[PDB]
């Protein structure tokens, strides 16, 4: 199995990412995104684009990317400080159930996979959740793929943020 | 008048503030949130106070505060770094109109005021935002607030986010 032979999940209305605010990363590829909080938002009113927006948080750190979608179910994110283009897809979603929300998305780089973001509201516990995780490490690269919550500094009173 | 009297209004619902997102401050008190985008998160599902989140976002930098609500229409903010606590009032609110959402927000030291934060998502063309402005402006140490976005950074692809 090759990245770009993952499964294309359809993506879920926006509507259906904001309500599952916030979620934090289960697995991911590089250290970049350990211990990370991901918020969804919609457009703002004065946004000519009307593209939504994924925040990244890291402590005290953000990246936020606006994004639209493109063909055979792409997230086309534009990161926001720099203009910089990613192109992602979901390996599958699960948004929205009585325990929760979690998906998996992934970027590739041709055959090998390049990034993880595997995220949930329910600590994990979607089994689709771990069964995607190990066949995204199939692929290659995909032995990078981590467990992202292993060594995230102490809390000081919030649940999400630290 | 002083920072004490100031109007301490209604606080809405926390899903009117979460579906007035994002939101920029057009006025502020201290250098800290010029330049700022305000988002509201519901709070965590594994969350045990259940408290909701004020984030602060200045470009790649953010703070964060879960929220309870308190005496007298207080909002008590845990900044979720620290755990150091903070107590707002709102001057007023005046979400989901057909011209968007705007509040002002403000935090007191006894008669002086501390920091302020006048908040829109239609680019403080509510006439209610300059008025309360003028009004805080009037108390102890109002004096130091001033236009929040006079000399913001380029975006680079997004509205909300730099
Ligand atoms: C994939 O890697 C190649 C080789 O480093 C690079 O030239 C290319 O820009 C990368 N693809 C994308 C979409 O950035
Ligand atoms: C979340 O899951 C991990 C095990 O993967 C565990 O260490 C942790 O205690 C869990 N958190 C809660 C609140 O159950
Ligand atoms: C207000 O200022 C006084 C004097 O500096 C300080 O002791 C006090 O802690 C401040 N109030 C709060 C609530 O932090
Ligand atoms: C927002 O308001 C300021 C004037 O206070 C103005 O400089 C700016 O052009 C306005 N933005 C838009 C998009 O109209």
């Amino acid at each position: 199995l090759t990245c770009d032979q993952l499964p294309k999940a359809a993506i879920n209305p926006i509507q259906e990412f904001i309500d599952s605010n916030p979620l934090e990363f289960e697995y991911v590829l590089t250290e970049t995104f350990e211990c990370t909080t991901r918020i969804y938002v919609q457009p703002a009113r004065w946004s000519t684009t009307k593209a939504p927006t994924a925040l990244d948080i890291k402590g005290t750190q953000i990246m936020a990317y606006d994004f639209v979608g493109g063909p055979e179910n792409s997230a086309h994110l534009n990161e926001c400080h720099t203009g910089d283009k990613q192109v992602w897809y979901f390996q599958y979603t699960n948004l929205l159930t009585d325990n929760g929300s979690s998906y998996c998305a992934y970027r590739c780089n041709g055959t090998e996979i390049i990034e993880y973001k595997c995220a949930s509201n329910n600590n994990g516990t979607d089994p689709l959740q771990h069964q995607a995780m190990e066949v995204a490490k199939t692929v290659p690269n995909g032995d990078k793929i981590h467990y992202a919550k292993s060594n995230c500094p102490e809390t000081h009173g919030c649940f999400a943020f630290y």
